[PDB]
């Protein structure tokens, strides 16, 4: 069980404190300042409530490598055009490309299935002045790194380059801000931050 492009699913969290644990699924909303939140599921009594705002689909898994290289090459050149057909050279392109199955440490693209937008790393904080977590939300244009997100192996046991398994701990980290889909334990409640703590993922295909 390989996670694969376009394949829906849905980013959980272990979080636990005062004794208690419990999980929480990657929540978002395309209204708003479409900021990105948490769901507890499973506690009344099964699976969150909401899981619409849980859903996202795995577009694109690009090399960190390859992805850069990408976005370099649309900054000033005039060649680069996949589609020059246009429509042959894209069904081209696109029967060729994938449906491929996630490697450890490339970045891939996530977008809310419900919202439509993009899970991007904001360079918004807007939690202190110190800088140190950003806001991750929703994104229209995937343009950047910011809607990029780098897998990597919650264990030694799995390693870079290595085929992702459904149910696999995955570290989140935005290409833009070289910062992890953080948990985060506000107020009272659990959130959803690109800070520099990592934070196991549970992604699968729901």
């Amino acid at each position: 069980q390989f996670l694969r492009t376009d394949d829906e699913v849905v980013l959980q969290c272990t979080a636990t404190i005062h004794k208690e644990q419990q999980k929480l699924c990657l929540a978002a909303e395309g209204f708003g300042n479409r900021l990105c939140f948490l769901e507890s599921t499973s506690n009344s009594k099964n699976v969150p409530p909401d899981l619409s705002i849980c859903t996202f689909v795995l577009e694109q898994s690009l090399s960190v490598r390859a992805l850069q290289e990408m976005l370099a090459n649309t900054v000033e050149k005039s060649e680069g055009q996949v589609d020059v057909e246009k429509w042959k050279f894209m069904m081209k392109t696109a029967q060729g490309g994938g449906h491929r199955t996630l490697l450890y440490g490339h970045a891939i693209l996530l977008r809310h299935s419900y919202s439509g937008m993009y899970l991007c790393c904001l360079s918004t904080s807007r939690s202190s002045t110190d800088k140190l977590a950003f806001d991750v939300g929703l994104q229209e244009d995937t343009t950047g790194e910011a809607c990029w997100w780098t897998i990597h192996p919650a264990s030694k046991q799995r390693s870079e380059g290595e085929k992702v398994r459904v149910g696999d701990d995955l570290i989140l980290v935005s290409v833009s801000s070289e910062r992890y889909l953080h948990l985060s334990y506000g107020n009272s409640s659990w959130h959803v931050d690109a800070a520099f703590q990592q934070t196991l993922w549970s992604v699968a295909p729901i």
